[PDB]
């Protein structure tokens, strides 16, 4: 679990969005596994605006932050799970690292700020849903 809190927005994995997030929906995209809902309070996370390919992510299944190298956002085949059938997920970045289903929501950060959140993984990989292209998160 986990979310990014920037301005009056809350960014979560779409598959983990609550019925309360859908009522307060701003934008969602099933192909990216993202949902953004509006908040009453102002958030303080800064979104990165960069092309960094190294960063640090939080892994809740190890209670540890790990440094990683990750691929640029791309269209990647993601195996079936209880939340989606087997499909291509867009704007996804992969790294070699540990992840379990419940690690979704953990933040990936670089020197510039938040890059994205854990969204996919298994078999020694971890995938992150990029948020750096969502320029409107800053307004
Ligand atoms: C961190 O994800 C995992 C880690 C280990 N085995 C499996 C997984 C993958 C997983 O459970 N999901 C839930 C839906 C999500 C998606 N974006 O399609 C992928
Ligand atoms: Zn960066």
């Amino acid at each position: 679990s986990g979310a990014i809190y920037v301005g009056n927005y809350r960014v979560v994995n779409r598959h983990l969005a609550t019925h309360n997030d859908w009522a307060n929906l701003v934008w969602e995209d099933s192909s990216r596994d993202l949902l953004v809902s509006s908040t009453t309070a102002q958030g303080c996370d800064t979104i990165a605006r960069c092309d960094c390919q190294t960063g640090v992510y939080y892994c809740s299944s190890r209670r540890k932050h790990y440094p990683v190298s990750f691929s640029k956002p791309s269209l990647i085949f993601v195996e079936a799970s209880e939340y989606y059938p087997a499909r291509y997920q867009s704007h996804l970045m992969l790294a070699v690292g540990h992840s379990e289903p419940g690690d979704c929501g953990g933040i990936l950060r670089c020197q510039h700020g938040v890059v994205g959140i854990v969204s996919t993984g298994g078999n020694g990989l971890v995938g992150f849903a990029d948020v750096r292209d969502l320029l409107w998160l800053d307004e």
